[PDB]
């Protein structure tokens, strides 16, 4: 994992990437969106655990460490993905292929239109840049590792560090990439900052998602730790 | 501003530094400690308006993005400088000289232990990194232009990209700091990279603040659009 060369480390994570999901609803009956959109995160769920198996240093931690950082980070993973897929449908949220969503679509739930909002933004900035497959990936797999590392023995600290490490690595193959494409040393600097500076918004969507869900107060909604601890080990 | 050299921006951000504030409680009598860090908050805030005010490109915006941005960025500033004046104190968060608090004290509020918690995770992080006073005001400036920024006509347009330029030469200067200190190009990207990994998780520490502060359903507790309107006009 650590001994990977960049082009290496890029092969690895499109490899892994995940399918994208249809939302179930019958086509031909006229057209609940919260229903929906949970039945729609509940199957990409899945689907993740299996993609997190596959991001290189990840099956190196321990199984309570990997619970810990699907469960911080899961949210901000759908919504990055989300963001990708919506990248060439300016002012739409392409949740799945047959589900392609509008800021009036969403006002139909209270709270939703500003979160709404929030990912469309994100999506034109990620259109502004020109964002690429191969940073996607890389991205995507450092949310991974970064959103649960300072929540967390001597073993511990062996995690932290090697997290670490392997973040160092993808910060490695994504400039590896903006050199191959003919970037200067400068612009390679200015746009991985502007890259990692967009995780920080990602984070923000994340947490006022959250807050929309625990409101929900129910069993169904939320992966628990004991959910993703059974469908990890 | 966008003419600055490196040098010149780190000195102009040095020289904009606030002041470390006292809490206000009287030494003599015995040991509310939300009382005492809402007060502290309320004065430190002045003073945030003062330092805004003199990074480089900062007074370049309008009035009504500048309140966004405060609006936006406050907490997370806040905590920055409590973790970087807690960083030669391990366990204790250095609140004021007079404030220094360890997590049990923290015990005293529900929900405020986690905070805690996180803000002492985030300083250890800091001192393990062996962060530099030039690159903490660097990240600080960098948590005021971008943390509202992908929030907010022509006008705009303008606004964003000049705040993405302010913000390319921020990071100029970061790795001009990292080549003056003696580091490889490799070391100058990787630490770079996790420099800019940890304003995520200030960003997840201020989201989950402000929930606590809005559970409180205070109006003297947030500082309204008005009063930051007031204080910047
Ligand atoms: C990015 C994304 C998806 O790809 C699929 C669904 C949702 C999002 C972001 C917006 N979000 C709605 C936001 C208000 C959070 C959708 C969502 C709806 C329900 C659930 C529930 C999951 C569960 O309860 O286990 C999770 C996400
Ligand atoms: C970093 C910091 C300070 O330097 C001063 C106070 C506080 C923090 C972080 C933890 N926080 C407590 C957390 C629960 C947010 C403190 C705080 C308390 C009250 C207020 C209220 C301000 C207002 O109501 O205008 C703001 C921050």
């Amino acid at each position: 994992a650590l001994s990977l060369t960049a082009d290496q480390m890029v092969s690895a994570l499109l490899d892994a990437e995940p399918p994208i999901l249809y939302s179930e609803y019958d086509p031909t009956r006229p057209f609940s969106m919260m229903g929906l959109l949970t039945n729609l995160a509940d199957r990409e769920l899945v689907h993740m655990i299996n993609w997190a198996k596959r991001v290189p240093g990840f099956v190196d931690l321990t199984l309570h460490d990997q619970v810990h950082l699907l469960e911080s980070a899961w949210l901000e993973i759908l919504m990055i993905g989300l963001v990708w897929r919506s990248m060439e449908h300016p002012g739409k949220l392409l949740f799945a292929p047959n589900l392609l969503l509008d800021r009036n679509q969403g006002k139909s739930v209270e709270g939703m239109v500003e979160i709404f909002d929030m990912l469309l933004a994100t999506s034109s900035r990620f259109r502004m840049m020109n964002l690429q497959g191969e940073e996607f990936v890389c991205l995507k797999s450092i949310i991974l590792l970064n959103s649960g590392v300072y929540t967390f023995t001597l073993k511990s600290l062996e995690e932290k560090d090697h997290i670490h490490r392997v973040l160092d690595k993808i910060t490695d193959t994504l400039i590896h990439l903006m050199a191959k494409a003919g970037l200067t040393l400068q612009q390679q600097h200015q746009r991985l900052a502007q890259l990692l500076l967009i995780l920080s918004h990602i984070r923000h969507m994340s947490n006022k998602g959250m807050e929309h869900l625990y409101s929900m107060k129910c069993k169904n909604v939320v992966p628990s730790y004991d959910l993703l601890l059974e469908m990890l080990d």
